[PDB]
């Protein structure tokens, strides 16, 4: 049984092949103590991984091994992979052909190091690395293209025509969920609330998921928010305090369409989708326009499809049909597509085997 | 062999062996010397008296406490107390037993340096260690989380511990304890016409405070009832046959803990100090600190202090939070009980400060090893 | 003329435009008695503001209406402003327009309440609110650079390029002189000295200013302090008692570079400045490195410029040249820059007039500023 | 106008507000005959109060109605007040409000009974109770300093800073002139002279007031007394006998600085003054050291000011400057301040009027009077 391990910047998605939902969806954080231990009872583990770090985040400094789709701390990454295999999956790595998903345009050394560590430290019989965006289209049962994948670290829109991922027409935007969390932390100081440490970042992140939404008309929404109190909501802090946010609800997600809110000179998600499509062939443009796929966890805000539909229609020939696909399972679409691909019997011929890694160069995966 | 535990304090001194349930010897920490002229020669008149010996003959002596506000003041009387504690109360040889000592937080570094020097050069102990009173209090409670309120006789301190990781930046040490409450009761006892100004009569007033004083839930309402009728009045008999009756002084002396301005102190009460300490910690641990409120000390034995603390903290804390105050019936020796548990543990048996390390690094090794 | 009032968290620096030094420099404290008065033949005021509180601090409870740059007690702030205009400056607020300062990344309701009080309680003809960090760069006489403004309240970094304050690279750290004073109070107990009251806090503040300094190397300095007693210095308390500190001198200011000493996860001032520079565009980073303007009172420790120079140099690329600008008069730079700004004729078009507030409410300040 | 009464343990000082010295100062004693009256035809008034008792003290017994600053006999006290108001002053209490004094730490029943007596027995229109130490500072023309107010029954120190009193730093001691008189009575038996009767107690008091001084260096002045007889001073008894006292001259006043002479566990006046100063705020100790107001009859020994200055200097740091204030009129400082306070225009709004006593009874004295 293959293991489809889709590891991202924010969340780690792992589970057996042939299922429909990852078994272990836990944060990708490694925390270490920052205080002085007084009690001698219990060893007081020097490093917590996953939900253990989240529960004890008060006395820990949370760290992210992956920075924007790029692995930074290899030692922390090895700990997380060890935690997923033993503590979460409870299955040995040497008895399963694991499948991994890496971000598009990954450095060759990054992929070789991942393959080398997996084959040696975990002794996996075989492994294959697939593109995150392609699997999202696979889970949707399409081969059209323009798959907008926005997560915690990066935001990509990879076009895949007839199973062929067009490499030149791949646009990348650095703005993602983590930057939206930082933006909300900065503009939450207007009402007096102050969040600074890494533990507060998780608290603010939960606020953004529960309350923040997307407004199709920013100017009209701003006027109504400043003229009425209907938009204001409440959220109880872990220590019992009650906070109230008004126009901050529909302002934080607005950074996706207007990256200038966080000092970014790039284009929005709607403009970077339009630019990517026209870079493809003329015949493909009609195919991409009718079948546009929204994936990732960042695109889970209410009304995101309606705003995106209105935006793309503005930069449209006004005669083609613009349709956006937003499946309800878009948060786990990358893993669901990977699970389907692994379950395919025809796909079982494609696996980078161990002796091909050793008897040949480590670049055999490429 | 067995590791000794000595919980020397400003008031009562607790000593014994690790692994037991209660201290073997509990005697006051006073040293008395004669102040009159001897007339009867050959009466086996001892020079100085310590412990209960001084208390029994306090009428002709001047009782002097060698420890004030947690800090050891006289290093000659203290050596007398330890010598009496080891050779008379415990009847053991210090040369063969390691000793686990105990010190209050936020104390001078020379305090534990002189403790280390005294125990290694005079009593010649094999090993020793210094522990924090509030940490040992949580050891006896059987939990590794919460905030401890340790009010004794010289110092009241709060130490918040979460999952075994203490927070040194949220430790609040207050210098109001039972000694100040006893002195305050003396001033308000003169209000009714009773005068007790001596070292011996200080003990008499202290016994009055323990037997009669209590804490009122509503101070202003309790004032009204005391003035309205005489239902709030109890009598006490002096050691010479006199009878004294007190009224509202019963619940006025313990009120200085919650209203320190009575004795001219600008600091806040114990309820405010605990609340400030909790909110100086992380936001993700405040809920676990609110549920676990540990009280361990002689001062906290008033009939109603748990209810008063619960009411005061409840108003300060938000309505959603649930406040629970832990008041074990045997909290007067919680520090020693926890110290007995800690010394018996096998892990602590490797963290002692052996004699060889001291002899090659001086008395400064106590800072790099102890907490 | 116009009025400039730099309302800090520890000191109040008011005066007139066109001057080189502030006129009134007094602590921002409102003290009230805590004992019971018995002398009938004596004037007993209810509250004392300014230097009067310091003189009679023995029997008073000193209170700061401003904490962490945010005004908490508005009635006390109203008293302080009334004292500043009448008892200290002896002028009429209804005659001179006022220029007030607010720290960056402050609550929106702070300036709304501030402009309401000024236009109603004091009835100023016009007013304006300016960022302290921008005024710090004006005093130094430059347009491009990064400012490290550390005082008694908050410590913030604002990279200003050609007069533009970039809003996406504004850092803010709540560690400053007040937190250093508390740290020195806590670590002074290791030698037997105990200072607990608010009056004792003022005494400790004087000790830190006169004795504490910054060591280029922390570890070798600690070895020197433990090796011999060549670093110990004395200080006479107001009661005539003598205290001595040998290693608390360079340990208290080190909290700025190592905020973990007071249990703070945030990085030091040298790391915060580096992070602010990298958050800017790559085409202006060289200009920001050259112009490192240090302003405020907390940056007055000896050797802090040399220590900051070597800390940023290690973090910065080797090719780049690092220059830490630390003018000797960097304690009143915020007021000096604001004094210059109000004196300029171009700035006179940005005043918020009385009629403008009467037709748009307190919210006019956000649009104008 | 209003009256000012300074009824103490030993002396009664009464007069009118606004004056400089009390109009009538007489001992606070009541005497009753103990012998038998062979000639019953004479007047032979049952009880004698004041200087009348002192003159006829040969056949009388002297009883003090006030002991240690606390009124003990409440019937002789009323007789003293009646004599003070109707004979010494010859005024009408029903028309003149009175201002009384009390020790700092006294039972609350003392003032309540005084308030009840004044408003019922004497029908005064208004009344007030003031602390003796505060009134001492009024007569000194100051508003900051610690007052060492000694007397016949109680010695107390009250620190005041800028008109604000610190009640927690108040120190009270029950060693005063009466105890010193008894100690001199005991040590006078060393040379053979015996004084046992209350009448002889007054004679001993006169001897103490005349020949008694505070030695600067107790050990050295003792050495001089043994070496030579230059310290020998004589005194003549009322009968006609003469006595000689030597080292007893400077040993009786030494009990103030060494209370162990009479078997007392309290500290000396210099130690008590230092302890009270150190209990105050650190910032105000500099002003307290400079201002040390010494008031009271007991503080009139020759050399007590010099001795106190030397003793406090040793305890205080070298940087500190110690000044002992001792005006020559310190024997009436309490009354002088009382006259000044009553004459003040602001004080006229805080008298306890009859109507307030009518509705609240003899309990409003705590709320109004400090
Ligand atoms: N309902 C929601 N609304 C808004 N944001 C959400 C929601 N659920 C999750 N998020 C945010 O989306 C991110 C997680 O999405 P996702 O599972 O795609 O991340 P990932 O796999 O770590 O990303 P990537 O592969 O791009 O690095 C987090 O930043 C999380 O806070
Ligand atoms: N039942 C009681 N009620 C009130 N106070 C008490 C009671 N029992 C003891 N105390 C006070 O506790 C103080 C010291 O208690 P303890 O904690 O044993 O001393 P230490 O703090 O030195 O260990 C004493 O001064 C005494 O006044
Ligand atoms: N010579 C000095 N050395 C160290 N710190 C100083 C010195 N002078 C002033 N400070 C600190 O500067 C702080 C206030 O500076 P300032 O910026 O003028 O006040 P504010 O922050 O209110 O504007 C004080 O808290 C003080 O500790
Ligand atoms: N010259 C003196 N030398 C020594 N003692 C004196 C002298 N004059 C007065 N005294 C003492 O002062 C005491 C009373 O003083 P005073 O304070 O006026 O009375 P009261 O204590 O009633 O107010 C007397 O007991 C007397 O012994
Ligand atoms: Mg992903
Ligand atoms: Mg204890
Ligand atoms: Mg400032
Ligand atoms: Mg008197």
């Amino acid at each position: 049984t293959a293991l489809v391990c889709d590891n991202g910047s924010g969340l780690v998605k792992a589970g057996f092949a042939g299922d429909d939902a990852p078994r272990a969806v836990f944060p990708s954080i490694v925390g270490r103590p920052r205080h002085q231990g007084v009690m001698v009872g219990m060893g007081q583990k020097d490093s917590y991984v996953g939900d253990e770090a989240q529960s004890k985040r008060g006395i820990l400094t949370l760290k992210y091994p992956i920075e924007h789709g790029i692995i930074t701390n290899w030692d922390d990454m090895e700990k997380i992979w060890h935690h997923t295999f033993y503590n979460e999956l409870r299955v040995a790595p040497e008895e399963h052909p694991t499948l991994l998903t890496e971000a598009p345009l990954n450095p060759k050394a990054n992929r070789e190091k991942m393959t080398q560590i997996m084959f040696e430290t975990f002794n996996v019989p075989a492994m294959y690395v697939a593109i995150q965006a392609v699997l999202s289209l696979y889970a949707s049962g399409r081969t059209t293209g323009i798959v907008l994948d926005s997560g915690d670290g990066v935001t990509h829109n990879v076009p895949i025509y007839e199973g062929y991922a067009l490499p030149h027409a791949i646009m990348r935007l650095d703005l993602a969920g983590r930057d939206l969390t930082d933006y909300l932390m900065k503009i939450l100081t207007e009402r007096g609330y102050s969040f600074v440490t890494t533990a507060e970042r998780e608290i603010v992140r939960d606020i953004k998921e529960k309350l923040c939404y997307v407004a199709l008309d920013f100017e009209n929404e701003m006027a109504t928010a400043a003229s009425s109190s209907s938009l204001e909501k409440s959220y109880e802090l872990p220590d019992g305090q009650v906070i109230t946010i008004g126009n901050e609800r529909f302002r934080c997600p607005e950074t996706l369409f207007q990256p200038s809110f966080i000092g970014m000179e790039s284009a929005g998600i709607h403009e970077t989708t339009y630019n990517s499509i026209m870079k493809c062939d003329i015949d493909i443009r009609k195919d991409l326009y009718a079948n546009n796929v929204m994936s990732g966890g960042t695109t889970m805000y209410p009304g995101i499809a309606d705003r995106m539909q209105k935006e793309i229609t503005a930069l449209a020939p006004s005669t083609m049909k613009i349709k956006i696909i937003a499946p309800p399972e878009r948060k786990y679409s990358v893993w669901i597509g990977g699970s389907i691909l692994a379950s395919l019997s025809t796909f079982q011929q494609m696996w980078i085997t161990k002796q091909e890694y050793d008897e040949a160069g480590p670049s055999i995966v490429h």
